[PDB]
């Protein structure tokens, strides 16, 4: 029997929210590469030019852990339901949210570098 | 000659990173809840119908609007909206994840009674 006509209709519905859960898994790779782009390999650096004898300030990294939070969700706000006039999940809003949340990243690893020994 | 702090930094940055696969896992988690809940249960009553039967392409977009609600309420409670535990954790995804499955299979009823356009 040919394939009815409804059942692709239905199966079209499905292959965009499938798409759908495709872009939010890319959301998710940007915002992984961007920590270990802007913020872990800059901070990399700075570790391993250091005395043998520097004690880290952990109040610095657990600032820093709590800035990575904050970062992160504002980007997937700015991703999502923030959007400011978009289609919901776009490469549109990447576009708009992601610089934000790279430069975000980026002064949190120069900040970071400053409280790092102690 | 100071593998002491890189160590120390990348235990930081290892547990960053093991937050990107929760959210990950999280989010394979509302995939197959869509796919188990809804996609399946739909393609069946889509086969049962008969062969001229022509789709309400409304009740196709309440469907999509309802699942992207849904998965909006469900990673709240996966982060924010958890409150009694840390802010991704299996706990999270426990507590909230039943009313996800229950609200993506309400919705593969109310689907059903406007899926065909009579």
């Amino acid at each position: 029997e040919a394939t009815r006509k409804h059942v692709q209709q239905l199966m079209k519905v499905f292959r965009a929210i499938d798409f759908d859960f495709t872009k939010k898994a890319f959301y998710l790779h940007r915002a992984k590469y961007g920590v270990q782009n802007q913020l872990r390999n800059p901070l990399y650096l700075k570790a391993m030019s250091l005395p043998r004898s520097a004690k880290l300030s952990q109040p610095c990294l657990n600032k820093m852990i709590d800035e990575v939070n904050d970062l992160e969700s504002t980007f997937y706000a700015g991703f999502s339901f923030n959007c400011h006039d978009h289609d919901q999940y776009s490469m549109d809003c990447l576009e708009a949210a992601e610089p934000t949340y790279l430069d975000g990243l980026k002064k949190l690893a120069a900040s970071t570098e400053q409280c790092l020994v102690q």
